[PDB]
This record gives structure tokens, sequence and C-alpha cells, in this order.
């Protein structure tokens, strides 16, 4: 249920976990 959108200068990582 937690969507953590990490971005490392263009590198978007949207992980929706729990």
């Amino acid at each position: 249920g937690v969507c953590r959108a990490v971005a490392r200068r263009g590198v978007a990582r949207a992980v929706c976990r729990r």
C-alpha cells in the first residue's frame, strides 16, 4: 500500500509495496 517513488536523476523507481 506504500508507493515510494524514488528518483535518482531521471531514474524513477515507483515501488508500491503493501
